[PDB]
């Protein structure tokens, strides 16, 4: 045994110990319990970053426990191939991206196997490969045909300048980020998928998911935003029907979810596409201006609440069908068409929003809703406004007394009675854009033909494949340049066609491959039936917050389509989910900002460039990113200490919830501590030799050998503990660590102290092997000849935690230090199980 812990000397070999084994290469064995733990694959973007070595360590080490403890564990790997990062690259560097993309996934692929991440590598994929996303289009085809996925026009954000279609995201004050000129609004026909129908099912079965955080399920119920409100029609007034034909000029229509205070609405807002803010606008420029300054907005949900909300009253008005009160009618722009009637009320009294609203424009507010003895300042918002479960209604007439839900039925009652309204269920989710106007992306399957119309492509003919021999220029869509790829022949009729030149949206390929990696060389189907029926769904699943919304939704989604087409069996993808933190870093930079990279600076009083001596001016901590240039070379964290140790400072630093601060004290710490877990099972094995771990009957041991038992098998329970339900890692290290410190402070030189010595190397090796498997592995093999994995996990010996019990008989005059105390608490002893009191 070497006597320094060398890194690069044993790291490759323990790789190939584990290859040549075929540890990880499992598959569907129905005489072993299976586990599934998966991590959020990544976009081959190049190389790896500090939130890939930590996202796949803290699946290596839920892979690597379970593996120690019997199961059929499958942690495949795969690549996210599609998207904008090739096509922008492919722009700057004059490279097709297909070249670009799978440069990038041999290199980042060199990197995860250095790192010793125990996966099945036989099971890759990649989602840019006609052998993948052939099955999602045909999923697409067998859902075009059923209706679940249709064809309307959508309105998108145009740049007239670059010649694409932007988001939400990248508008800046009505332009574009780049081109920066005013971008133009067009209807353009797209694909949608109807999540809209799978709305209540994937809200519902939220409920099953016992082991989910509750911050995710609660941030995808609100994102559903389902809603049982009420329809009101309120009648509009006869000197206010001028302009309006049909139902418009009878009634306006909204939607609420608070009918208990319809005897406190003040005012109605409508939508600036709505027919009344239409006719009332066709002799006021302001109202025009006003108009079409709400069209021209771009604003997204993630900040659509922290818009300046306005409007401008339009002279028109309606009737409230429950107490004859004339309302006037608002322009407003928060008022969205398309979301309900494009009209809703404003009740300032008891919504903070209509409140604000009213405060700003001097508009009326009636309390309806009284919550005990509290006092109503019409000047002073208070979260008691908006409460329903405990309030009573008041000003109400004959509505007063009741609390919500009796006032909610009987609100419809009177609305039902007179055809004035009736209840209702809305959602705030909306159908699923999957048109995408680039290239590098899935190609939709439907032939357009001016005979036969927007028809599929069969089965026999897929996959529709996309050209790698294409370098985007920029000028617009290339797919839609090329002749040679759209121009075809109808599939119904034969003659002359046009393909689809839009794309895939880039989460539909990551919306099933959890499926795909069950039997990735499937050609029959997304996923075998014998497959999916072992797999079932994923035991674990690992990645990042920031899809905690769309792309776990699409996946249930997509799991739910699978379900109903008879491919897979299960109703929900992922059974249990971790959400790691983000890795966080110094910045550094050189005003002339130029922003320095920290792995080239050198520092407690400042710092300064590698390259030279000039100082360097430190600034804020903030997520790595190549904004701040604060991203550090994980590359370069295993050239200096292996991968091991940087493993180890990962599941050390932080627990995985808690974002990582980056500290290079930090990572010698851990490489520190290899070294001395090295040490110790070299200098044991100096001394001796390896000898039988102790096991059986500890009686006879003296009290030395007992406590370091004790602190062992309590370890061991703790570590389990950690590694299965907690999932804290970092105090299952902190555990092991004190171990050692108690097996330093213990002799252990006799022969049953050797005993006892190997039991507690023998275990330390195995509860850290999850973590830091190469020096694990390495020093397994020295203090034992049997292989680590059939070993197993090591198992708590419970008869070595029951402490010895101090047994006596008192006996105060006669009748019936350490044993004084205890006896005193309820004169010279015995020295053994015997005490008298002398009174
Ligand atoms: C399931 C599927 C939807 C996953 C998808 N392929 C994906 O997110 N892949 S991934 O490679 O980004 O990360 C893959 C994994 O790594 C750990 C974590 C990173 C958190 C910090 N971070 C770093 C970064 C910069 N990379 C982002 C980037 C890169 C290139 C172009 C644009 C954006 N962002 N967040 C993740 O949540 C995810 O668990
Ligand atoms: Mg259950
Ligand atoms: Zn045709």
């Amino acid at each position: 045994m070497q006597e320094h812990y060398q890194p690069a000397a044993i790291e490759p070999a323990a790789q190939k110990k584990w290859d040549d084994a075929r540890i990880s290469n499992v598959s569907e064995d129905a005489s072993k319990p299976k586990y599934y733990c998966l991590s959020m694959f990544p976009y081959p973007s190049g190389k790896l970053h500090m939130g890939h070595v930590r996202n796949y360590t803290i699946g290596d080490v839920l892979s690597r426990f379970k593996l120690l403890n019997g199961f059929n564990v499958m942690q495949p790997m795969g690549w996210d191939a599609f998207g904008m990062p090739a096509e922008n690259a492919a722009m700057k560097n004059n490279v097709a991206p297909a070249a670009w993309t799978y440069d990038n996934i041999e290199y980042m692929k060199t990197q995860l196997k250095s790192l010793g991440f125990a996966v099945d590598w036989e099971r890759e994929v990649a989602t840019c490969k006609p052998e993948y996303y052939r099955w999602e289009q045909w999923l697409f085809t067998k859902l075009f045909e059923k209706g679940i996925v249709y064809r309307k026009n959508g309105t998108v954000n145009w740049d007239p300048v670059d010649q694409t279609v932007l988001a939400n995201e990248q508008v800046i004050d009505g332009r574009g980020w780049r081109s920066g000129a005013l971008i133009e609004k067009r209807e353009i026909p797209m694909y949608y998928f109807k999540i809209t129908d799978y709305a209540e099912e994937l809200l519902n079965d939220l409920d099953k998911l016992e082991h989910w955080p509750e911050q995710v399920k609660t941030m995808q119920r609100n994102w559903i935003g389902k809603s049982r409100g009420m329809t009101v029609r309120f009648a509009v007034s006869d000197d206010s029907k001028q302009g309006l034909e049909g139902d418009y000029a009878k009634f306006l229509q909204v939607y609420t979810t608070r009918p208990d205070t319809l005897m406190g609405a003040t005012y109605v807002a409508v939508a600036a596409e709505h027919p009344l803010a239409t006719a009332a606008a066709a002799d006021k420029p302001e109202l025009q201006a006003f108009i079409a300054e709400c069209k021209a907005g771009s604003v997204a949900e993630a900040d659509m609440a922290t818009m300046e909300k306005k409007g401008v009253p339009t002279g028109r008005y309606v009737v409230n069908p429950l107490n004859g009160d004339k309302l006037e009618v608002w322009i407003a722009n928060y008022v969205l068409w398309g979301y309900g009637d494009g009209a809703v009320m404003a009740v300032p009294a008891h919504d903070e929003r209509d409140f604000e609203f009213a405060a700003k424009y001097n508009l009326p507010k009636k309390q309806v809703i009284a919550v005990g003895d509290n006092a109503f300042d019409a000047n002073r918002w208070q979260e008691w406004y908006g409460d329903k479960e405990n309030g009573v209604l008041v000003n109400s007439g004959d509505l007063d007394g009741l609390d919500f839900q009796t006032a909610f039925d009987a609100v419809a009652a009177k609305l039902q009675s007179q055809g004035a309204g009736e209840p209702k269920t809305q959602y705030r989710l909306r159908d699923w854009g999957i048109s995408r106007q680039r290239y590098w992306g899935c190609p939709i399957p439907i032939v357009h033909c001016e005979k036969c119309g927007n028809v599929p492509v069969p089965a026999d003919q897929l996959p529709v494949v996309l050209p790698e021999n294409v370098v985007p220029d920029g000028m617009g869509s290339p797919l839609a340049k090329m002749p040679e790829f759209y121009e075809t022949s109808c599939p119904c009729c034969g003659g002359a066609a046009k393909r689809e030149t839009d794309t895939m949206d880039t989460f539909i390929e990551s919306s099933w491959y959890f499926f795909r990696y069950m039997s990735p060389k499937f050609s029959d189907g997304m996923v075998s039936a014998e497959s999916a029926k072992y797999w079932g769904a994923v035991d674990q699943y690992i990645g990042g917050i920031e899809h905690a919304i769309l792309h776990l939704l699409y996946a249930r989604f997509f799991t739910k389509l699978m379900r109903d087409e008879g491919l897979v069996n299960v109703d929900e993808p992922f059974e249990r989910l971790l959400t790691q933190g983000m890795v966080v870093c110094e910045t550094y930079y050189r005003e002339n900002k130029d922003w320095i990279n920290p792995a080239d600076v050198e520092l407690p009083v400042s710092a300064v460039l590698k390259a030279d001596g000039l100082p360097v001016v430190i600034s804020g901590t903030e997520k790595m990113s190549k904004s701040k240039n604060n991203g550090v070379d994980p590359q370069e964290l295993i050239n200096a200490y292996g991968a091991d140790t940087a493993r180890l400072f990962m599941m050390f630093a932080a627990p995985p919830e808690q974002s990582l601060e980056w500290s290079d004290s930090g990572v010698e710490g851990a490489h520190r501590f290899l070294r001395r877990l090295w040490r110790t099972v070299y200098e044991y094995l100096k001394q001796g030799g390896a000898v039988k771990a102790f096991a059986g009957n500890q009686d006879g041991l003296s009290k030395e050998l007992k406590d370091l038992r004790h602190k062992l098998h309590s370890t061991t329970a703790k570590v389990s503990d950690d590694y299965g339900r907690r999932q804290q890692f970092n105090t299952a290290i902190a555990a092991v660590m004190e171990l050692l410190n108690q097996y330093d402070k213990t002799d252990t030189g006799s022969e049953q102290g050797r005993a006892v010595a190997q039991e507690v190397l023998e275990a330390a090796v195995r509860l850290l092997w999850p973590i830091v498997p190469h020096i694990c592995e390495t020093l397994w093999s020295e203090l034992n000849g049997a292989k680590l994995w059939e070993a197993g996990w090591p198992t708590v010996d419970e008869a070595a935690l029951v402490k010895s019990e101090i047994e006596v008989m008192v006996q105060v005059n006669g009748k019936l230090a350490d044993l004084e105390a205890a006896a005193l608490a309820n004169i010279i002893v015995v020295p053994g199980r015997l005490v008298n009191i002398v009174v």
